[PDB]
């Protein structure tokens, strides 16, 4: 069942049918012109450049026979530069969380998914550069406050209920040049919004389930680097704990973000947002952060009115939204982060308040289990504020980030972070973020804390606030320790594993995160497995995860069972 179509910018006319390689269309117009139906292809032909272009699709799929944008024919992938053409209206229809973020306005973008469902989109290069002769902005400042949202690829559910089955695979967006400083406009390299219905009565709540993000490469990409999920609803998820019936009804269900590499991303790398249990693993991000900092973001946004979101007069302090951080999520129920790579979220020393790889947000049940980050200029894990509950961060390594580990930003709840095994850099003489206060309690257990350096590193308070506890964790080349009853202390020159420090500073050059999931595997991470007869061996207690994830295994994927050892590996 359906159309095949064909695209060539070299070959193409727009008189001829579309229907053969002999007779292909030249422009994108053409497809945006059709309603598009079940089993239908749209392939653009490899070498083509679609110069001031884009993908606006109308129609749906089915489940048995999806839509499919791709390829054919030989030579470079086909390139959509946009060039801040795209235009198109978003409005959520209802102000955000904060009445200040920017809810509706004209957006530029490369490919638009406005309720259409059943799609798979693949092998594609996209761009929305703002650098164009005939750009609609001229020679406009790229950090003014009224810049125009751009996307790569935008997605909108409005007005057809749930949106079933939504793939991006293989895409390589790069230069998507959005507004330096609005978080939840479609702004960046790929970003899903939900919009309130014309009439939900009639249509249904609007939500997405199944949502695939995969194998994609962005560079150079701002503000977002992949979002999935800001809602109109956004208001169903204000308690601390988040209930099935409500990430059900209103949240996006069957979220999976795997494979992608993101470098240079003006803000946040990856963001899932009011999702029920998504799933983000094998990412790599490296140099996220690039414009959250005090020269490119350095324009005040205007206050908007609580009912309109029209701009009032009144202007913001410039540090407004001027945070980020790596691979996290917003208002989830029982999100997990797994065998992703981080490094280098930048700027937390000129003007980003966060900085962390790993941001455990607002939300309820975060798991980030077997993930490694290096370099990045704030703490390992930020646990953000009185409605981020129920988390659990376990069996990952860290080394040489600019701050200690643990950024308890008062956090409430059950916060448990067990089996990690924590390089801290030299000179560092801290466990904590430098500025966040560090209120919030944790459950600390089973953990190496290794510090680097030719003199023993100095931890002026372990135990901020009084609601820290340890139990079973090992100190490496520290003066002073915490109370941990089971502590095992252990000198400078004493081996606790292979080659401490020595894990990669730098991305794969095939930009693909190493696996190490089968303990078959040679990793560049075995200078964290322990020596014979590390201190570390047979040292751990039993763990009880009271988020109710149940401990199987470790970094290097051995199974966990009975005493277990200190640290990322059994
Ligand atoms: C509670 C808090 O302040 N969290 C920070 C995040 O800011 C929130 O982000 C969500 C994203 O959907 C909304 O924009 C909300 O209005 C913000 O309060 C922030 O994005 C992250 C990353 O730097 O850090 C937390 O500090």
């Amino acid at each position: 069942q359906g159309t095949t179509y064909y695209v060539s910018s070299s070959k193409g006319d727009d008189s001829n049918d579309g229907t053969s390689e002999s007779k292909p269309f030249k422009t994108l117009e053409k497809i945006n012109k059709l309603t598009l139906k079940p089993g239908d292809q749209v392939l653009l032909e490899k070498g083509s450049v679609f110069n001031d272009q884009y993908l606006h699709l109308k129609g749906s799929g089915s489940a048995e026979a999806p839509i499919k944008v791709s390829t054919y024919g030989e030579g470079n992938r086909p390139q959509i530069l946009t060039n801040g053409q795209g235009l198109w209206e978003l409005n959520y229809g209802k102000h955000l969380d904060n009445t200040n973020h920017k809810w509706h306005g004209t957006v530029s973008s490369s490919i638009l998914l406005k309720d259409v469902e059943y799609i798979e989109i693949e092998g594609l290069e996209i761009t929305n550069d703002r650098g164009t002769k005939n750009d609609p902005e001229g020679d406009k400042a790229y950090n003014d406050a009224d810049c125009m949202d751009r996307t790569g690829v935008a997605g909108v559910a409005k007005d057809k209920g749930t949106l079933d089955h939504i793939v991006l695979d293989d895409l390589y967006i790069h230069d998507v040049d959005g507004n330096v400083y609005n978080k939840h406009m479609t702004n960046g390299g790929i970003y899903f919004i939900v919009e309130k219905p014309t009439d939900e009565n009639k249509t249904g709540i609007a939500k997405y389930d199944d949502v695939q993000i995969k194998n994609c490469q962005l560079d150079t990409v701002n503000r977002w680097g992949i979002a999935v999920g800001y809602t109109y609803n956004w208001d169903k998820f204000q308690t601390a704990e988040l209930s099935d019936e409500v990430m059900e009804k209103y949240g996006a269900t069957n979220v999976v973000i795997e494979n992608n590499y993101l470098n240079n991303v003006g803000g946040d790398a990856i963001t899932t947002m009011y999702a029920d249990e998504p799933l983000i693993q094998y990412n790599v991000s490296e140099n996220s952060s690039k414009q959250i900092n005090k020269t490119d973001y350095s324009k005040p946004q205007p206050v908007l009115d609580k009912v309109t979101g029209e701009p009032t007069g009144q202007y913001q302090g410039v540090g407004a939204g001027r945070v980020a951080a790596g691979i996290w999520p917003w208002k989830c129920k029982n999100a997990v982060f797994q065998y992703n790579e981080c490094f280098r979220t930048l700027n937390a020393s000129n003007g980003n308040g966060d900085g962390q790889p790993w941001d455990a947000d607002y939300g309820d049940g975060t798991n980030y289990q077997y993930n490694y980050s290096h370099g990045n200029t704030a703490s390992t894990i930020m646990f953000c504020g009185y409605q981020s509950v129920n988390n659990t961060f376990r069996y990952n390594i860290s080394q040489n980030e600019d701050m200690g580990p643990l950024d308890p930003a008062g956090n409430a709840g059950n916060t448990q972070v067990y089996n990690n095994t924590f390089y801290i850099k030299e000179g560092l003489n801290n466990i904590w973020h430098t500025s966040h206060g560090n209120a919030g309690p944790i459950n600390l257990e089973n953990n190496i804390f290794y510090f680097a350096g030719e003199t023993p590193a100095t931890v002026e308070n372990w135990n901020p606030n009084g609601n820290k506890t340890y139990s079973n964790n090992l100190f490496y080349n520290v003066s002073t320790y915490p109370e941990d009853a089971n502590a095992v202390k252990v000198d400078a020159g004493t081996k606790v594993t292979e080659n401490a420090g020595s894990g990669p500073s730098t991305v794969a050059d095939d930009k693909q995160a190493r696996r190490h999931e089968d303990p078959s595997a040679e990793t560049v991470f075995d200078g964290y497995k322990l020596v014979q007869n590390s201190p570390a061996i047979n040292a751990g207690k039993i763990i009880v995860d009271n988020n109710g994830y149940k401990v199987e295994k470790d970094f290097f994927g051995n199974k966990v069972s009975g005493i277990p050892d200190i640290g990322a590996h059994e």
